[PDB]
């Protein structure tokens, strides 16, 4: 049961920090303009065709999400169109009512059209006429303020407008990755505020800020954005960002272990068990950390992401080391001791142990895996080159005496796997065949019986 | 031979988008000049050794890039007998050991040396370019680009502010733009790209000597968008100078052919139930299907579309005899995994009928005002307009259609597939624990 | 040596180049100031509360690293180095390594922070300040150059909330940039992992000037072997500390990495591929598997930060070692795994994939359907067409007659991630199957 923590600890992994499980729930909504094309008409003298020519290639990277768009909304006549939706998946369907959800307020938001053509500054305060305020991001537009403004003098007339086509053109590539023909389902709620804020040249800050534990969510993308409508006249679009908070799962909590490698019949051996498993209620199982923010106190992810665990995997963690497959260290890398408590758990076979304060060196047996070292046979240890103090040991009095049993070796890598399992496929088929010398060398010399009995 | 999609959908895999298979082919080469130092003649006056020391960083990460490149250029004695359209030799025992896809370069290589050439005698005029990007004549009426770096910076921040700036504040902007420039460009052109000799550098890469503009790079030059995102658009470095300190990039402007009969199905995947237990199927969602032939496909790499997979290669990838049985009809076969997260989803949508677990959710007729209600023995409801019109699903509501398919499709009862647990750490338990037990009892066969 | 290429080669894996293998050893530290606030009183006019509000998001984020540190300097008690096993608790043997460095980096870090008023009111990007010794210290603050070139030039023309937005948004923006690498996201910042490209995030990516001003630079910057250790946090005058460790590399002896080539080759009317590991690691007179993923490969050498081997099954070695018959092989089935390689001048082709010829002879190269692969050098042609490439052939330096003696090929394998689970769940099925009549 929850964990076998010193027989773990011997087959070398040491009990790590214990965390706290959250995730995102209980999202917020709330509404922002991204206008995609900078002002101009305060420096429209020296443009030339840049912009007729910007204009056009906008609406081809932005129109198919109007049109994707369009397809939910002209058909959610509460209601989803299912004939006419036809093929989709439920996150998509979701989307959809949230989309149609944006629809009362975009609609709204959609009347200050021509305010938000004229927009000077690169992020601007409306009055959406009921004191219900709306933003406006404009991109480029601080640039073209404190650079092109200023410079004007200096610069020329054939020169400002490459200036100008430069940035947009970067504006552009820089933008096309999050929103180009790749963006091909735009009804969804998962793309992260970070990567919606490509379109105001990544500040994701500022947008974050002008709506006013924030990093935290930030770090486990678990704020979000949805494009809500796009206008391809004035080349704006409306996002809806979804700011949650983070609430605790209850009685789960994420044990991680520290791997450490350890003596087994003349060989250092590294345990394959997972670093980090989840316990919640008590029920032990996998969880996919790397998707999550791992935190002093707390891993957080913007969803659940525990996964099943085969149950010799589970039996290994809660007793049966026997079970815990093992695999063959080379490389002078993997470590070779861990700390936990206070006391050491050292491969005192591999690196050299010694202590300090008694003058002698810590020896390890080769009968034995790993040395736990406490402040009852070394206060201080001398481990290479780092002095270390230790403290009780809080498990049993003879962890050392007590021999654990190592479970199976096994090979980890890619192309090792296919070799074993053609190798095995092999021996069971060849092993398969013993057995068919039965269907006949035990049934008719069995059914023989029958005739040397009638 | 055609998937067996209502057998599939009862294991939790619902007919998704068929796509069109496409992949880059017949290139139209086009070439371009990047020029990596900027002008500074109209700004020499506060320049320390910065534009010395530049220099001769950027000769360090540039110069083994040109001795790459010529290993090639001397070891193809070639144009075969003597013409130039015969073809191309190149000096196997020279090269000695290189993979075709490089000796393919190589040959590009040749083949770019020619008019790189004639680009080359323009160096003086290359050398002195004034503004960001310059139209120049190759004397032919063929005009040449060069981009040149950080140019614009210097012309429109620097010379407009060298007025209100001082000197040892002129060359710090200056040194700054350069190295910021340098550690930018560093990863696609250090010693990183160690082979040269190739074309699968995508032009977005390469632009990063342009400082990652890539939009004007193509603009200069001339479905742009699908090639640009499947990484189809390469460039290949052709030649180098090193006391002008500029490129000749061909690039490989492509386009892309639909492969005949061969489309990619998608797979919704639902969570279904059995035996007291939510499962997830484990089984590919993307199927290429090409001729009578299906098997695997890496859509990762390419670029997936309402319409289309586009792909810069053929991504194709075996499939074992089980899971292709499982595909078409043998759901027996199909292995699946036990669900533990509230994340995997519980229903989708084809043919505007709705696959729902309706133990999982609660599914309700809204128009009937009866709830749908689904049994234990039963791993997934077909719902369609044959039964409810409308349907409340949580907070969702969904008018449906009539299913295509089997009259009784929920009478009718799949046979599950074998379970089986996914993560790495459980495979390698899984084998070791398989051989103990093969090991075990393979010692009963020899009793 | 160790390896059997002549028989690795017929089974489609033909000798690539030999690497020396090199991994980073004997760092040597060197310290830098980053302050992350610019000087900005040359525009301290009409900034409004930015600032105020700069700081405190800006302490948000520093903060906890600074926390983080201090537990190592409050429970390292010593000079004889000792670290607190008990106070420290549950520590990893990398993190205490670390923690004795940042002990070490104590001493210096101290006698910087006596310079905190000079740094404090630096004017400029970059600044070289003395630590009273004739030892110097650079100075590095963030946005400076910004603000000194764009932001104080651009004042005479632009309204007080117009300025204001600019710097605003300057430093958002560098904050939403340095958030990812600085963020609760680096929740153990006593380490040295951190590369030196990623600290420079603070310094706005310009890791270059960083290391310039510290004074074979591009293989250690590739290999991510320059890294960084935060050793001080200043929360009023928001700077930190930096020790870079820039190693030297050392060759590893009697090591190199073997690529291997690899080329679709025939086998019984279909067109299969070998799977048998591209690099393969001899150190010694000892075989075995390479992480090259993680290093930087190189016309000469593997450059990694670590150790990267790993294990190799008996198998796979005897495979490598004349064994083809363990080599396990895989169907192909896109138009895109290679034909034919070179290695030696001499030429490794699929004649039944591609069609081969001899441009010298005139006639057709044909491959028989019992072999499976051609060796091609120029005893045979001594130039051979390839579909559109033209190549000259040497003589090949092994057995006068590769292609009337044939291998014997490995068992057939599905690689695939989904098939992995259908074979080994198969594989179980059939042994419950058969695991009954046993107890028959
Ligand atoms: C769905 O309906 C939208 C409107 O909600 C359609 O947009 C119209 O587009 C035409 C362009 O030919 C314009 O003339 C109209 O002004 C738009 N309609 C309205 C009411 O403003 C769109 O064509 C429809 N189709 C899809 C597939 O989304
Ligand atoms: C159940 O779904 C089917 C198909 O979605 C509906 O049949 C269509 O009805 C519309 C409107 O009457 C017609 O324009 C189509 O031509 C019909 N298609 C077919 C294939 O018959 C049907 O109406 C739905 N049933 C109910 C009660 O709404
Ligand atoms: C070991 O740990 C702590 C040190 O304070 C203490 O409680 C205990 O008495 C110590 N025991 C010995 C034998 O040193
Ligand atoms: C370390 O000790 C001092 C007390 O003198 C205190 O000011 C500081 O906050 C402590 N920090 C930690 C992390 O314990
Ligand atoms: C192959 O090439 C080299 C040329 O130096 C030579 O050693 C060898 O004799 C050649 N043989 C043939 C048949 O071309």
């Amino acid at each position: 049961g929850i964990l076998h923590y010193e027989k773990l600890s011997k087959i070398g992994l040491v009990k790590g920090i214990t965390r706290k499980y959250k995730i995102k729930s209980n999202p917020l909504t709330k509404d922002i303009v991204i206008k995609m094309k900078p002002n101009v008409s305060n420096v429209s003298k020296c443009t030339g065709t840049v912009m007729e020519n910007y204009k056009s290639r906008l609406t081809g990277i932005l129109s198919p999400i109007k049109g994707a768009i369009e397809l939910y909304n002209n058909n959610t006549h509460v209601v989803m169109a299912g004939i006419a939706i036809g093929i989709a998946t439920a996150a998509q369907i979701t989307a959809g009512v949230a989309l149609y959800e944006a629809m009362k307020n975009a609609d709204n938001i959609n009347k200050l059209k021509s305010s938000i053509e004229s927009t000077n500054e690169a992020v601007v305060k409306l009055q959406e006429t009921a004191e219900k305020t709306v933003y406006v991001l404009t991109a480029l537009q601080d640039y073209i303020n404190t650079n092109l403004v200023p410079s004007i003098d200096q610069i020329s007339c054939k020169q400002t407008e490459l200036a100008l086509d430069l940035a947009l053109s970067k504006y552009l590539s820089d933008l096309l990755f999050v929103f180009g023909p790749n963006l091909q389902d735009p009804v969804s709620n998962s793309m992260t505020i970070q990567a919606i804020s490509q379109a105001f040249g990544g500040n994701y800050e500022t947008l974050l800020r002008t709506l006013g534990d924030f990093d935290d969510l930030l770090e486990s993308d678990s704020i979000t954005g949805q494009i809500v409508y796009v206008d391809l006249s004035s080349y704006y679009i409306i996002v809806r960002v979804y700011f949650p908070i983070l609430t605790e799962i209850q009685q789960a909590y994420v044990q991680e272990l520290l791997p450490v490698s350890f003596n087994n019949d003349n060989s250092e051996w590294i345990s394959i068990v997972p670093n980090f498993v989840l316990i919640r209620n008590t029920l032990i199982s996998n969880i996919e950390v790397k998707y999550c923010l791992i935190t002093k106190k707390s891993v957080i992810c913007n969803q659940d992401y525990a996964t099943p665990m085969t149950a010799s995997v589970r039996e290994c963690l809660t007793g049966s080391t026997d079970k815990c497959p093992r695999e063959l260290v080379v490389s002078s890398h993997v470590p070779r001791f861990a700390l936990s408590g206070g006391v050491l758990f050292a491969n005192c076979i591999s690196v050299t142990c010694q202590c300090q304060t008694t003058g002698r060196a810590i020896s390890q047996s080769g009968e034995q895996t790993l040395l736990m070292i406490d402040n009852t046979t070394c206060t201080t240890v001398v481990l290479g080159n780092i002095i270390i103090s230790l403290g009780k040991y809080l498990g049993s009095i003879n962890y050392n005496s007590e021999s654990i049993a190592v479970g199976p070796p096994v090979y980890t890598d890619k192309v090792d796997i296919s070799s074993q399992i053609s190798s095995m496929n092999q021996s069971l088929q060849q092993s398969k065949d013993y057995i068919k010398e039965a269907q006949k060398i035990l049934d008719n010399v069995e059914d023989k019986i029958e005739e040397i009995l009638s």
